[PDB]
RNA sequence: GUAGACUUGAGUGCAGGAGAGGAGAGUGGAAUUCCAUGUGUAGCGGUGAAAUGCGUAGAUAUAUGGAGGAACACCGGUGGC
């Protein structure tokens, strides 16, 4: 007896870092019931960005994304990473209509000082 | 040294351009972090890994606007000043 919606162009925020990545599924400005990570998944150690690893994180939120009852994906990638290609492969064949993955990595100009030497 | 001469060195004229040359007076965007904020669940961190820790007071992440400082990737180069 909860409220429940049956959206179909969801919106795919997928960050991954250059440690982990998170997989989530959003409205259309959005929000996102239907999301997870990587690390959701207890793959912490080594294997927190194994790319088939990051195949299944790009593939349990995806089909959780049935919950809602979509099907047509609106694809938002940002950040490169050591798993991002097969999850990348992968929710583009995620039972999935892949059309649009975008790039929205954000990039300063000589911006704000990183943490130092190493 | 003394008187003398000329430009043929220097500089001053008339024409050209050039640059991150200085010093002030302002403006713009990206980006970071933070104020609320959609709405959802443990996450994120880091490495060879984690304890560090923060965080269920339920958030990061994602939807937005605001705030502020910093600095201004290709331009940019054995380039110039």
């Amino acid at each position: 007896r909860r409220v429940k919606k049956n959206i179909e162009s969801g919106i795919v925020h997928i960050q991954s870092t250059f440690n982990n990545t998170i997989v989530m599924i959003t409205d259309v400005h959005g929000n996102a019931l239907a999301w997870s990570s990587a690390g959701a998944l207890g793959f912490k150690g080594s294997k927190k960005s194994t790319p088939f690893a990051a195949q299944m994180a790009s593939e349990a939120a995806a089909k959780a994304a049935q919950e809602q009852g979509l099907k047509t994906v609106s694809v938002t990638v940002k950040g490169p990473g050591s798993g991002r290609e097969s999850a990348i492969r992968a929710l583009a064949a995620a039972g999935l209509n892949v059309t649009s993955i975008s790039d929205v990595t954000p990039v300063p100009h000589n911006g704000a000082r990183p943490p130092k030497r190493r």
